[PDB]
């Protein structure tokens, strides 16, 4: 009945991405802004999990020499995102000290971009996933700022 999802999303760097992402989770029907923020973190986590297994699969197949280094570095980037950054954000949102969730979002946004950049010609074999993690993370940072 209310338009909190719409207006919260207009207050982010990517309205349509924010809108489609939040609406995909049933908690957005009645959730307050902290809940919308947790939905967004789960969306980043889903994309980050897909990126980590994608990287493992590429390394499992004996990647070409040009990708060995970037893939190992990206594997670390996603280990940090999934083990430290997103868990820190969930904990901060759940405990009511959201300013710490903003920090994890800045981190995952930067790390996803840095991973894409590790490849020559700057484009990686999973650019869509890195871009999604980056974009969803920036939407998440903006949603969190509302709670501050």
């Amino acid at each position: 009945g209310n338009n909190l999802v719409e207006t919260t999303c207009k207050n982010t760097p990517n309205y349509q991405l924010c809108l489609k992402t939040l609406l995909s989770d049933k908690r957005s029907a009645t959730g307050d802004i902290t809940t919308l923020a947790l939905i967004m973190v789960d969306a980043i986590k889903a994309k980050a999990n897909q990126a980590a297994v994608t990287i493992s699969k590429l390394r499992h197949s004996n990647p070409p020499a040009a990708w060995k280094g970037p893939l190992k570095n990206c594997a670390f980037s996603y280990k940090v995102i999934l083990t430290a950054s997103l868990p820190e954000a969930i904990e901060a949102l759940t405990k009511g000290d959201p300013k710490f969730a903003e920090d994890g979002m800045v981190g995952s946004s930067g790390d996803a971009q840095e991973c894409e950049e590790y490849f020559k010609g700057s484009k990686s074999p999973f650019s869509a996933l890195n871009i999604a993690v980056h974009e969803l993370s920036d939407v998440g940072r903006a949603i969190v700022r509302n709670l501050l």
